[PDB]
């Protein structure tokens, strides 16, 4: 051949608009203490509230944080007066009706990937415990049975990971797994890039083939569903493991439970379930609830865990910063960058030396002539900057106009809550 | 002034090579025909296959045997692998005639007469570090297991109950571990640690070059003051006995976890109890215990073993193990070849190296056109005149090299000695046989 | 004692046309942007060499996008004659040779590659160290005039020396990875305290990094504050026997104090990249007395690692280069994102689905005075905006906007009622 | 069953050493030690001699073989280089030689089997020197791939020629290590520091470091290889083993480096190609023919007929054999040599030595007052060993080791219960023996 080019690899200004912050089904600590720092008034709660107390409580609030439990259906949300925004401290934000809160122009914040790290440890420990038959051994000893057994049971390293969705979990697993001493093998629907030494593979089947520890991370698809089954458990190792903390559709528990009990499979983890209690009892995991819990409950070296992938005080403590930063640069800002249910938008911060600069935050209906108006209204000013994007029905304007006085604001604010398509308007001065 | 940097202490590499070697001698026993290996208690497959393959006649059992059964066995038998459970005293001993070597295919040798097996002129072998890497992997799982709650959570969920808790449940990443004893299975465990995003403190009671980023601490109630795990890996003494008890864990964070895979006596249980029951322990992992079953049975562990058993098993997130630290395939199989091995290398070069209760004695082996060239092996008395008298008897033959080492009231003579043929072999060997300090001799030719 | 505590928190696309395309390349700008522009389908002018003000104000009339480098200077005199061109791009680190504020005024976009010579300076700084630290430079020219002198007296291994870097910049923070890969301790001074990368300390004064260093390598700008910042004085705070590597600025180093230095065996060597007065072209007796008065006494000195401003002369460093700044106009020309021009404000939009049929993209720089947005959305007012962004730079700004639901009728109308503006400095409109 | 989970294939930090600190042995006679070193020993070889009580003669030069046989009458332990020859002419007046340093690599420059004979130890060091060659090889790679060394004459000479043409950076480049030993690994690691790609062939499969790639024909390494490093000893095999063939095997514009052997490289094939603009540049550290001394036209056509060819090319660099010339190369030399030979007058440790049976024991605690060590070095034949443990019966031998080295042999012995009375009888009665070359007690 021949030797070739070898490849290519000022303090800002502080905004105002007393803020009322209601947080229910016990928002992490970091949340509480970054919205007071901010002189936000907070209302705490343990747990939700019933659709009656709520109601009262919803018409002064400026901003909730809620979880999963509390619904935030049209019913309950058409009382809330001054409502600025919504924190999901939490994935799912079903809990909602995000067309009608985008309606009233009601920002939706959550936090998708703060569990990642939680759920990755949880799979390591449970690799090394299915690996040893650490559970068993320990119900042994507490029943006062002693049954010390070293056959089929494998130190991790030179072992072989199969990663079934790369993703955020998928990947930071890869990582640790490797750390461990594990060969990394990985299935995604998309080509993507390895990290470490790991080896992405084209067929689910050679996945299944080569693999000692099989563990999912994908979301919730038609293509997913019960995607591991007879065939998949008839494809793997003699005497191979299953570690499904991904969602509860995506293993088909009948075939695994045949698997198991046929001894082709050496042992499972299941942090997810079809059907899951609504909440925290003592006879909620039962032959009602899946038909088939009474025969897995019968099987050695069977992991069961309910839903604990992203139960960890480091978790919850990030998605509590993650969520509060997110609405306090909503309030304090205007950044909808995140949201869920809204335009993305954001400007750079104002100098602290930037006098009389007011933010126009103005979200409106999605139809012509809108901006024609507004910047009509603010003609008398120079804008500096300004961003408008849309969300199907709404869109939202941010501006930063210069030269306003105490007296122009009161103005500018009246002219802009008369116009046709105003949704909400807020002046940060 | 710019100056010479200071030379590297001891900081060089080694790139492993198959390395062309003259293709070595294969010796073989004189004085005797086939070789009788028996193993017992269900010693690793990899270890039958290494003993079958030198030609040796293997006796394998899952199982021990009584003391009547194995007398009768032992009269024949030039080497035997056993594991704790057998016990080889000078009363089954004493009827070893052809015992060459005797095995320990694991870490503990207490089960044999090792003064005794010595005086007689056998050799013991065992496999101390062949489980490092199973209790380091064992105590990574065992923190997350702890950290999490998994075994409560699993039992929950067995019994029906659904109780997803998030409280004083952590990532290990960002907390820090305490390693008392950086040992084989200390330094392990702190790669793994680092890796698993772990602060790694480690306390002993010799100064060690730490692995990765670890930090060697001067006092154990510092380490204790500043850790979130702490776990043992320390040896059996009279220091280390109960060396964890109640001022240790009222020295330890509020919620901290204690995992003990070393040895039965170093963790006061009661103390533990106390310190888990008072809110201060939130969880621990125990693989040992001051008394334990000589035998796997469902009634085994109980008040009758250990007072405390009953108070013990009625505690949340602890982890009760029957000392499966090193109960992996990878562990048993790796200790089948390092003690077959050493037997091998000790029947067939004399090899004495890595041996508990001998002289450590080995020679490098002998090329393949050295024809005519015999090992004397002498195990004899140590007292003067003994060489004396051995370099008399082969002083008609060259001695190309010989090592003498002595173990207290024993000694071990290894040498090769040039051009000898089959009649002069029977000579020599009877001459020494005959010998005042002889203990036991084998020609190798 | 202590509590268990929470862990501290963790440390196809629519292809838009204007409403051919003619592309100058000067200075002998990588093929990697040539290719980059073709494929684009523009027709492209490339030449090795830059043009005398004659030859180059007739091919600026219609050219819509230049290419230059260091040399090619474009002064409100051969601009003013540029009729189509929309940006300019730097394939270099300087844009002096740029009237900005006039390219500014007229609404054309400046581009450059700040950072792509990062690699290639730190590289020949590992290479300078382990050369001085061993004489090779003397070694082999001596050896070339036949002289054979084996010489291990102060002759160095490089692991376990000290490196000063002063300036932990962009290059100061790759070479410290390298230089600690290569077994050096790493001291670093800066006028700003900065995160360390892998085992680096940052030290409070110069001096004391002078004392406790053995090599020490410039990597800051040039700025009144480093203007002959190493002199006499920090010579005198160095170490017997130390080195001094510039490929940083000609300025920051005092020549006539380092060749003292080095005479009085202070310092026992130097590599220099960079000099106060540099030659314009390539040429044979163009580094001498008459371009720097010291050069004639300089060359006389053993162990000086003299080099014409190579820092970032290597194939991968051009080649990026190349595809950074062709990629930067491209993307300028294509979607009129400006983000990284250095005159203008920096303004992008998420591209267009290929589905988003009938949906035009106004490109809109003018005079940033009020009133103007009034008119423009008054003006598209017949249409819905979908999105719009308009950021000011000084005198002027620049408006990005999408626009649904038109046909080739309303594109022309659109056109010139922009185009009749009163704040209007130049139009695009991309269909 | 596509397959089973099945057994993983089978596969301590350093701390204070705990040993009952060891007894410091003195020699019988050899009232007060003699050490001559020559050719400019580094100073840390000196500092071990003299912290051990010795008496310790220095020179930066070697000696005339006058001056010296007047000098090695009374010396107990030379240090010498590559220069100064020690033959059999000037051994035979080596009266209390006990052992030779060379503080080096070579020792050719002395008679092993006469030395051997008279029962002197020879020691040097051959891996001193691998760090200061892989520095080297980066520095020159660099060098090459940027062109540094013509940039630095251009200006010299007043040429002012900024080129980035065919420079480049390393990164994302093929590094070919021909010969993957103490260098050539050394090399591997810092090269993919440095972001290199490393192919290595040798003749020997070695277990690569880092994510380096053995390569099963010299002929891929050329073909794959941007720039190609020997590190390989000289033989029959190695001699002018990079040839036109090889060069017309390697990449367009590639690069060579040699700092292994003068004779492994075809300097004149070397030089058509890199006229044919096959070979984008070179380093060479060793030649066929080099100078015996520094010295002002030493490198010309009479010593190597192509030098004037060859310093006519561009981007060649030439260096004399510099390799391992640094201050650290030559410490650890001094150290690595001056404790090999401090360990065998100490404790008669002749492990590591070239001409010798390598032999050692380990060392006695304090607390084993009255043990003597017996350093019996004898002629190879039978009945030695009977004779000595004979003579040494009356006492109890802890431990004893005897090698043979071809004609020569070497027996340490450890005896236990040896007052001063009995020390003088024990030597006489050894000194006295048949196969006797020369004997030594430390007590
Ligand atoms: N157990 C818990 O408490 C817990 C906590 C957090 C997240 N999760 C869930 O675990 C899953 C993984 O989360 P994440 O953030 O890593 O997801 P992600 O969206 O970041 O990554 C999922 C990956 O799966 C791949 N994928 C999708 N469908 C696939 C298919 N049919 N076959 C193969 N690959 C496919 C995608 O390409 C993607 O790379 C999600 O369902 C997530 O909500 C569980
Ligand atoms: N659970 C199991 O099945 C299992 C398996 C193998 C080993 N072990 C046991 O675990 C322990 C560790 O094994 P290893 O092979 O790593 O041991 P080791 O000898 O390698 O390590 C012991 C370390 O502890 C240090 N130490 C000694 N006394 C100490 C003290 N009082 N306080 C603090 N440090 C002290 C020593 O200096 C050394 O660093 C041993 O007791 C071993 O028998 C248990
Ligand atoms: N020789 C070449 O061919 C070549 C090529 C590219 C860049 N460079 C030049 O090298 C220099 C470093 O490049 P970069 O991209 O890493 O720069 P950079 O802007 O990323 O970093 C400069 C650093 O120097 C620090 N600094 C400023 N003034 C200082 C002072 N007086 N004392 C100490 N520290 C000070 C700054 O705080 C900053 O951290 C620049 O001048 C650049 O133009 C040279
Ligand atoms: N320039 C200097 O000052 C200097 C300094 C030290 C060493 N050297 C020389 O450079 C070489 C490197 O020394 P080292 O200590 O690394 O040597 P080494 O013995 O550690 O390694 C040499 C390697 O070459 C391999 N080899 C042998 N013959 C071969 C062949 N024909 N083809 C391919 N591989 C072959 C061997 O298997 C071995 O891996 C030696 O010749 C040494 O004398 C030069
Ligand atoms: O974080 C998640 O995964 C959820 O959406 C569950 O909601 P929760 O925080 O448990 O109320
Ligand atoms: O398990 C080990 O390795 C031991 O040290 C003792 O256990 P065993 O005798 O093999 O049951
Ligand atoms: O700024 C740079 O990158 C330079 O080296 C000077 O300009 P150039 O690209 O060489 O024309
Ligand atoms: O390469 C070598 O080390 C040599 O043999 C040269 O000997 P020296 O140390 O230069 O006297």
């Amino acid at each position: 051949g021949a030797v070739s080019t070898s490849p290519t690899q000022k303090q800002p200004k502080a905004l105002k608009p007393d803020m009322n912050i209601l947080l229910l089904e016990n928002v992490n600590a970091t949340a509480i203490k970054i919205f007071k720092d901010q002189g936000y008034q907070v209302e705490f709660h343990k747990s939700s509230l019933p659709e009656d107390e709520l109601i009262e409580k919803i018409k002064d609030v400026h901003a909730i944080g809620i979880r999963s439990k509390t619904r935030l259906t049209e019913k309950i949300l058409q009382h809330a007066r001054n409502l600025v925004c919504i924190g999901c401290f939490c994935i799912g934000t079903n809990q909602v009706d995000l067309k009608y809160a985008a309606s009233k122009g009601i920002a939706v914040f959550n936090s998708p990937f703060s569990n990642s790290r939680s759920v990755a440890e949880l799979v390591i420990g449970e690799i090394i415990s299915l690996a040893r038959q650490l559970g068993d051994r320990s119900i042994e000893l507490h029943t006062g049975t002693w049954n010390k057994v070293a056959a089929r049971c494998w130190e991790v390293r030179g072992k072989t990971l199969g990663i079934i969705g790369y993703g955020h979990i998928g990947s930071q697993l890869s990582v640790l797994a490797e750390a461990m001493g594990l060969h990394v093998l990985y299935y995604d629907i998309v080509t993507i890039m390895a990290l470490g030494t790991a080896r992405q593979v084209s067929t689910l089947d050679e996945l299944l083939n080569k693999s000692d520890f099989v563990t999912l991370h994908v979301p919730a698809t038609p293509e997913t569903e019960k995607m591991l089954s007879a065939p998949q458990f008839a494809a793997m190792k003699d005497g191979a493991y299953v570690i499904n903390a991904s969602r509860g559709t995506v293993v088909d528990i009948p075939s695994l439970i045949q698997a198991v009990k046929a001894n082709k499979i050496a042992g499972a983890a299941l942090d997810v379930y079809p059907h899951e209690p609504a909440k925290n009892g003592e006879g909620s995991f039962n032959d009602e609830l899946n038909s088939w819990t009474s025969e897995l409950v019968s099987l050695p070296n069977i992991i069961l865990t309910p839903h604990i992938g992203g139960s960890t005080e480091e978790a919850q403590s990030s998605i509590g910063i993650e969520v509060a930063t997110a609405l306090s640069k909503y309030i304090n800002e205007g950044n909808s960058v995140g949201s869920v249910n809204f335009p993305e938008v954001s400007l750079k911060s104002l100098d602290y030396d930037q006098e009389n600069t007011v933010r126009v935050l103005y979200i409106h209906r999605n139809v012509p002539g809108v901006l024609k108006t507004v910047n009509d209204i603010l003609s008398d000013h120079n804008i500096e900057k300004q961003f408008s994007d849309s969300h199907g029905e709404i869109a939202y304007l941010m501006a930063d106009i210069s030269s306003v006085n105490q007296s122009e604001i009161k103005d500018i604010y009246e002219k802009l809550n008369q116009t046709s398509a105003k949704v909400s308007i807020r002046l940060l001065y």
